[PDB]
C-alpha cells in the first residue's frame, strides 16, 4: 500500500512508482527509472537528516512514502487519503484505532497534470507542496497556485535564455517547430511570447508535428519543403523528442540540401550520442541547451549496499528485485547482492532535486520551531496549531548550499531560477568530436563567439536579417509589413533623408547633393564677354571708341577759322557731348556689378539718350523757320527737356522701393543637377520699354519734319546726309518689338535682351557718327 | 452529528442549521429562519417523492441531511464526507463495517463562500451541485465552475431589469449607492458593465459606504452632500439594506430638501411597511424590484403536524422545540403540541427552490435512469458505473412544472432566468397607502407608465438628459466630454449644419436662410433709374431728344436756297449722322439687359464717336488749306478713318471670346444677410479707356492746328465758335482718368460709372451742337 514510517511530524509523498497500462487497471507494469530510486533517495536524506543533529536535535522528522500509478483520479485519491486522517471527525460504527497521522507539508507530483491536481485539492486545505520534476510553465502564477513551489525552472527560462543566445548572435528570421503533448506547444507560445514583449524579433514560421501516426514520412517532407520556400530563414528552433529530430535530420540528409540552415536545440536535445548518425556534416553548429547535472556520491553507495533482508519499510522493493534480474520465486534468485554489478546502471538527474526539495522542507521547519518556541527542549505544543501561511513564507525566503555545488531559492513566483550551460556540436577541427561547452546562462548570458566555428568556417558566417543593409547614402523606413525587418526604396533625387527614416522635402530655390546631406546650390552662373555672344557687342563698343577719338580730334583747332563758323557753335557743343555720353552708357550696360551701383547706370541710358536726341530735335525746327519766314534761346529749349528726363528718373525712386534682389530660382525639374541663377537689379520688362519709347515720340516728329524739309535749295550733302538717316532707325527699331515677344517664355533671356541691346545702341549712333563724318573729311580736301 | 436515511442511492445535503458566534466554538447558537425549515421542506419532499409512483416507482430515493454552521471550512471537511465513502480504499488497523453509502449528488450551500468553496472542491471529483440561495454572480462562469447549477437568479438580471426601465422611462443621470460585503459592490459593478455595453447611459455619481460604525451620522451627511451638488441628477439606485436607506431617508427628511428626487429600489427594499416611517412624502415614486414569492399548502400542513415523538431521524428537532418556546428539560414544557399557534411563524420563500432543486434533480435522475435501462424491474447494475458529465447534460436539459405556477430551467450558464415584479410606492392619492403592481419583468420588459402618477403629476414630471435638446435652427456634436451628453455651441451664421451633427461651410457666392436649412441667395440687385440717381441721366438724355428734334427740323427744307449753299452739303450730312448716332448710344448704354445682346450697344459709342469727331476733323483742315495756299475728296479720307474703328471692334472678338458672365460674389463678411450682385458684360476698365482713348490722340494733333486759325477775317462767328468748344471738350476728358483711379476700391461702382458716363457724352455733344446751330437762328430772328 504505502510506507509508513513512525514520526512527531510527518511530510507526504508522491511519487510515479508504476504505469499506467490498459484501461481496465489504473496502473501496470512498474518503472525502474523514476519508481524506485526516487523512494531509495527520499529514504536515504530522512535518514541523514535523523543522524544530523544539526538540523532538528531534539524532534525526529517522519515521512509517508506513497505511489501516485501516473494517474489524476488515483492522485485524487492519494491526496484524500492524505488530507482525511486530519480532516475526518468520527465514524458512529463498531466492528466488533491508529494514530492521529498529522501531515504538515507534501513533496511530489512528479508529473504535470497531477501536479495541478494535487495543488487545486490541497489549496484549500492550505497546505504547501514542493515539486521536483514539474517543468510546466502554467505552474507558475501565484494567484492560481497559491501552495506550490518547485526546485526546477520551467521552459520559461530556457525560451528566455534562446531569445536572449538569438538576439546576441544577431538573426531575425526564426522558425518554430513542436511536437505532440503539452510541453512543446506551451515552450513556442512562451518563445512567441518573449519575441512580442521584449521586440526585435519575428516569427516566420510555424508547423505543427500530429503524432496520429509513425510510418508515414510525408509530414516531415511537408514541412521541410515549407521550411525550404525562404532561403533568408536560415535559423530553426526545435522543441521536439529525439525521434522527431533524428527523423528531421535523415529527411534532410536524403533530401540534398545544400544551404545548411542552423539549428537551435532544446532539453530533450541535450548532449547525448543517439540523436546523430551519419548526420554529422548538417547537424554540427546546433546550439543546444540543456540543465546542469550533479552527481552525488551518498545516494549511489547508499543504494548499492541495500538488500532484502536488510530494510523492510519498502514494500515494493521484492518487486524491484524480481523485475530488474528477471527472476520469480522459471528462474529463482537467492542473495544475488549485484544490482550495482550485473546492471550498468546510472542514477537520474532528478535525486538531487528531491534531496533539494527535502532540505528546504527541513530548513523551514526548523526555522518555523526555532522562531515559535526555544525555551522547550522537545516539541512545544505552540508547533501544532501554528500552520498554514506561516510555513508558505518561511519556505519561500530560504537560502542554503544542497548537495550540488549551486544553491537553491525561490523567487516571488516560486520557481527556481534556471542555470544552463550552452553545447555545440564540431566534429571538424576540434580533436574531440563530441560536444563542447561554450557558454553559460544563469543570470545573463556570457557566451564566446570566438570559441565557437561551425561548418568549418568563420563565426559569423550566416546572416538572416530579412534585407541586406540598404545604406548607399540615403535610406527610408516603410510602415507596410512588421516591423521586425524592413523595407528600402529610393525616393526622390531632389530632396536628402531626415533622420535616415524618412524623405522629406528639402527647401527649394537651390539644388541638394549626391550624397544625400546638404541641400544648396553652390555654383551660380554668371555673364562672361568671352564665354557668351557678348564679344561682338563688347568689340563694337571698342570699335565706336577708336571712331569718337576721330570725330572731336577735328574739333578742338577748327574752332576759329572763318569756316566752321557756318555751323551753331551751341548746337556742335550739344552734339559733342551726346556723341560722348552713349558711348559711356554702352560701356556701363555691358558690365554686370552685383554691388548696389546699378542705379548710377541706369541713367547713363534713361537720360543720356534725350540729350542725343536734343541736338537733333532743334536743328531742324532752326532750318525750319528760316523756310516759313538767337542762339542762346535754341540752348534753353533743349536744357528744359533734359530736366524733363532728369526729373523722370526722380519720381520713380519715391514710388517703389529700390530693392536689389540677387537670389534666383530655376525651378526645372528636368535637369535636378542644373541651377540657373540670374542677378538683376530692377528687373522690369515694362520700365525698359517705357523710357525707351519716350525717344520714340520725339523721333517720329523729327523723321516726319525731315521728310518735308527735303526738296530745300540750301545744301546739298548736308541735306542728303540727314535724309538717310531719318529712313533707317525705324527699322531696327521696328524690328525690336517682335524679338521681344514670344522669346521670354525660356530662362536664358537674362543675358540676351542685354547683348541685342549693346548693338542696337551702337548702330544707331554710328550712322549719325557716320553722318558727320563726311563734311570732316570734305572740309579737310577743300 | 448527520441525519442519515437509508436507501440505495442518496444524495448530499448542506443547510446552514447553526450560526457561528465566538472565534473559539465553530458556530454557536441556532437560527430559526434557514435552520430546520429547509430540513423539513426537504424531507417532507423526499417523503412525498417516495410516496409518489410517477417518479422512480421501484426504485427509492435517500439523502443525508447534514449542517454547515456557516464556516467555509467546516463545510469544506462536511463536502470531504460526501466524497471520501467512495474514495477511501481500505485502513490497514483493527480495533479488537458500514454501505458503502454511494452518493449520486449534493444539494446545498445557502451562501455565497460556503458555496464556491463546495463547486471548486467537488469540480475535481465531478459530482453535480445544486443552489437555491446563492444570488453572487461570481458562481455565473461554465468555465470556472463546471458541476454548478442554481435554481435562483443572480443580481445580474436584476441589474438588467433596473437599467430596462431606466432606458424605458427614459433617464441620463443615475448615481449608484452600494452597502458593504460583496452584494452591493457586485450589483453596482454589474450594472455599470451593462450600462457601458449596452450605451446611452452613464454613470454620474459612485459613493462607497462603509460599515466601521453606526453611531457617526456624518458619512451620510457627506454622501447626501456629494449628490445634492448636481440638482440635474434626479434618480438614484440604491443597493444597501433596510437600514441604510431608512437612515438615509431619515437624513433626507432632515436636511429639508426640496428637489425629491426619485429612488430605484433592489431586491434588499421589496414590499416591507417596516422600512417607511415618517417618510411617504419622499419616498414616493420610488420604483422597487422584488422576486415573486409563492406559498405552498402541503409544506405548511407537514411542519404544523410533527411533534417530539413523531419523528427521530432530525437530531436538531429537539433543541429548536427547547429553543422556540424558550423551555429546557427553569421551565418544562411537555407535549404543547402549539408550534403553529403560539408564534405567528411564517414559511420563507427559499422553501419552494430547495422543493423544485429537489424536482429537478429527481427528474435528471429518472430519465438518466430510463435512457439507460429500460428491460429492468429494479435497479441495473448499469446505472451505477455510469456517472458524471451525463447527470450534469440531463440537468441542463430539463424542463418541468413545480410547487410554484413557474415552471423552472437551466440556460446555457446554468441559472435560472429571473422573473421580477415591478412594484411603487403611492399614498398622496391611492385609495390604498400600500404599495400597487405596476409591471412584470420576466423575458422582455413590460410597464404600464399611465397606471404610475404618485398623485399631482404626471409619469414623466422628471427630466434627466444632461442638456436641454436644442432645437433653433442650430445644432452640432462635440466630441469633448463622455459620449452620454452632447453640448451644442452656436456656430458661424455663414452656413448650415449637416446632417444635424457638424456645421460644414456651403459653398460660396449664396448666402445661407435664416432656419439653416439651404444656402441660396435668391435675392438680387439690378439698376433702376428711378431708385438710384441714373434718373438725371436719363432726362439728360431725354432732353437731348428735345434739342436734336430743333437741329435736323430746319434742314429738310433748307437744302435749295442760296443760302445755305455756302455750307458744304458733305460736311452737313457727316454731322447730321453723327448727332443721330451719338444720341442712340446713350439710350443704349442706359440700358441693362440681361441677354448677352450688349455686342450690338459696345459699338455705338465706340464706333460712333469716331463718326461724331470725322466731320470736326477734315474741316479744320478744309479752312486751314485755304489759309497757307473736290468736296467728294473730304468725304473718302473721313470714311477711311471710319473703317479703321469699324475693325478696330472686329480684331477684339477674335483675340477672346465674348462669353458673358452674369454671376458675382460680394464676399463681403460685414453683413451676412446682404448679397450684393452685379451682373455686365465685358466690364473691363482697360477696355473702356482705350477706347475713349483713341479720340483723345486724334484731339491733341486737331486743336494745335486750330491755334493760327484764330485772328482769320474769313468768318469771325465762326471762327469764334469753334475755338470756345476745344476748351470745353478736353475738360470732361481731363477730370475723366482721376476718377476709376482711387475709387473703385468698394463694391457699388459698377453702377456709379454708367451715371457719370451718360451726362459727360451729353455735355460734350450739346456744345457742339450749340455753336453749330448758332448761326442757324440768325436768319430766323433776321
Amino acid at each position: 500500500h504505502s510506507i509508513r514510517i513512525e514520526g512527531d511530524v510527518t511530510l507526504g509523498g508522491l511519487f510515479p512508482v508504476h504505469a499506467k497500462g490498459p484501461s481496465g487497471v489504473p496502473c501496470g507494469d512498474i518503472k525502474r527509472e523514476n519508481g524506485i530510486h526516487r523512494l531509495e533517495a527520499m529514504l536515504y536524506a530522512l535518514d541523514q537528516i535523523n543522524s544530523d543533529p544539526n538540523l532538528l536535535p531534539n524532534v525526529t522528522l517522519g515521512a509517508r512514502i506513497l505511489d501516485t500509478c501516473s494517474r489524476d483520479t488515483y492522485a485524487l485519491e492519494q491526496s484524500l487519503t492524505f488530507v482525511q486522517a486530519l480532516i475526518q471527525k468520527d465514524t458512529s460504527d463498531v466492528r466488533c484505532f491508529v494514530k492521529p497521522e498529522k501531515v504538515v507539508g507534501v513533496i511530489g507530483a512528479s508529473g504535470s497534470s497531477v501536479s495541478i491536481m494535487v495543488a487545486n485539492i490541497l489549496r484549500l486545505f492550505q497546505i504547501p507542496q514542493i515539486s521536483y520534476a514539474s517543468t510546466a510553465p502554467e505552474l507558475s502564477d501565484d494567484r492560481r497556485y497559491d501552495f506550490f513551489s518547485r526546485v526546477v525552472p520551467p521552459d520559461s527560462f530556457q525560451a528566455q535564455a534562446m531569445v536572449d543566445i538569438v538576439k546576441a548572435l544577431g538573426w531575425n528570421y526564426v522558425s518554430t517547430l513542436a511536437s505532440e503533448g503539452s510541453y512543446g506547444e506551451k515552450g513556442v507560445e512562451s518563445f512567441t511570447q518573449i519575441s512580442k514583449e521584449a521586440g526585435g524579433l519575428c516569427i516566420a514560421q510555424s508547423v505543427r508535428i500530429p503524432q496520429e501516426r509513425k510510418d508515414r514520412t510525408i509530414d516531415f517532407d511537408r514541412i521541410i519543403k515549407q521550411l525550404l520556400d525562404t532561403p533568408n530563414s536560415r535559423a530553426v528552433v526545435i522543441f521536439a523528442n529525439d525521434e522527431d529530430i533524428k527523423q528531421i535530420l535523415a529527411a534532410a540528409k536524403r533530401a540534398d540540401q545544400v544551404g545548411h540552415f542552423l539549428w537551435v536545440g532544446s532539453d530533450s536535445w541535450g548532449s547525448k550520442i543517439n540523436p546523430l548518425h551519419q548526420h554529422e556534416d548538417i547537424a554540427e553548429g546546433a546550439i543546444t541547451i540543456q540543465p546542469k547535472r550533479a552527481t552525488v556520491e551518498g545516494f549511489d553507495a547508499y543504494f548499492t549496499s541495500r538488500t532484502l533482508e536488510n530494510n523492510r519499510r519498502n514494500v515494493w522493493f521484492a518487486e524491484y528485485w524480481e523485475e530488474n534480474f528477471n527472476c520469480k520465486l522459471d528462474r529463482k534468485c537467492t542473495g544475488q547482492e549485484r544490482i550495482g554489478k550485473d546492471s550498468n546502471y546510472e542514477q537520474e538527474g532528478k535525486v538531487q532535486f528531491v534531496i533539494d526539495a527535502v532540505y528546504a522542507m527541513a530548513h523551514a521547519l526548523h526555522h518555523m520551531n526555532k522562531d515559535l518556541c526555544a525555551d522547550y527542549r522537545g516539541v512545544c505544543p505552540e508547533m501544532e496549531q501554528a500552520g498554514g501561511k506561516k510555513l508558505l513564507k518561511y519556505i519561500r525566503n530560504v537560502n542554503f548550499n544542497g548537495s550540488a555545488g549551486t544553491p537553491v531559492m525561490f523567487n516571488k513566483n516560486g520557481d527556481a531560477p534556471g542555470r544552463y550551460d550552452i553545447f555545440q556540436y564540431q566534429t571538424t577541427n576540434t580533436s574531440n568530436p563530441g560536444y563542447r561547452l561554450i557558454g553559460q546562462w544563469t543570470d545573463e548570458l556570457q557566451l564566446n563567439i570566438e570559441d565557437m566555428q561551425w561548418g568549418k568556417g568563420v563565426r559569423e558566417i550566416p546572416a538572416s536579417v530579412c534585407t541586406l543593409p540598404c545604406k548607399p547614402g540615403q535610406r527610408k523606413k516603410t510602415q507596410k509589413g512588421t516591423p521586425c525587418c524592413w523595407t528600402c526604396e529610393p525616393c526622390d533625387g531632389y530632396q536628402y533623408q531626415f533622420d535616415e527614416m524618412t524623405c522629406q522635402h528639402c527647401p527649394y530655390d537651390q539644388r541638394p547633393n549626391e550624397n544625400r546631406t546638404g541641400c544648396q546650390d553652390i555654383p551660380i552662373i554668371k555673364l562672361e564677354w568671352h564665354s557668351p555672344w557678348a564679344v561682338i557687342p563688347v568689340f563694337l563698343a571698342m570699335l565706336g571708341i577708336i571712331a569718337t577719338i576721330f570725330v572731336m580730334a577735328t574739333f578742338i583747332r577748327y574752332n576759329d577759322t572763318p569756316i566752321v563758323r557756318a555751323s551753331g557753335r551751341e548746337l556742335s557743343y550739344v552734339l559733342l557731348t551726346g556723341i560722348f555720353l552713349c558711348y559711356i552708357i554702352t560701356f556701363l550696360m555691358i558690365a554686370k556689378p552685383d554691388v548696389a551701383v546699378c542705379s548710377f547706370r541706369r541713367v547713363f541710358l534713361g537720360l543720356g539718350m534725350c540729350i542725343s536726341y536734343a541736338a537733333l530735335l532743334t536743328k531742324t525746327y532752326r532750318i525750319y523757320r528760316i523756310f516759313e519766314q538767337s542762339p542762346t534761346s535754341q540752348l534753353a529749349i533743349t536744357s528744359s527737356l533734359i530736366s524733363v528726363q532728369l526729373l523722370g528718373v526722380f519720381i520713380w525712386f519715391i514710388v517703389d522701393p529700390p530693392n536689389i534682389i540677387i537670389d534666383y530660382d530655376e525651378h526645372k525639374t528636368m535637369n535636378p543637377e542644373q541651377a540657373r541663377g540670374v542677378l538683376k537689379c530692377d528687373i522690369t520688362d515694362l520700365q525698359i520699354i517705357c523710357s525707351l519709347g519716350y525717344s520714340i515720340l520725339l523721333m517720329v516728329t523729327c523723321t516726319v519734319y525731315a521728310f518735308k524739309t527735303r526738296g530745300v535749295p540750301e545744301n546739298f550733302n548736308e541735306a542728303k546726309y540727314i535724309g538717310f538717316t531719318m529712313y533707317t532707325t525705324c527699322i531696327v527699331w521696328l524690328a525690336f518689338i517682335p524679338i521681344f515677344f514670344g522669346t521670354a517664355q525660356s530662362a536664358e533671356k537674362l543675358y540676351i535682351q542685354t547683348t541685342t541691346l549693346t548693338i542696337s545702341m551702337n548702330l544707331s549712333a554710328s550712322v549719325a557718327l557716320g553722318m558727320l563724318y563726311m563734311p570732316k573729311v570734305y572740309i579737310i580736301i577743300f
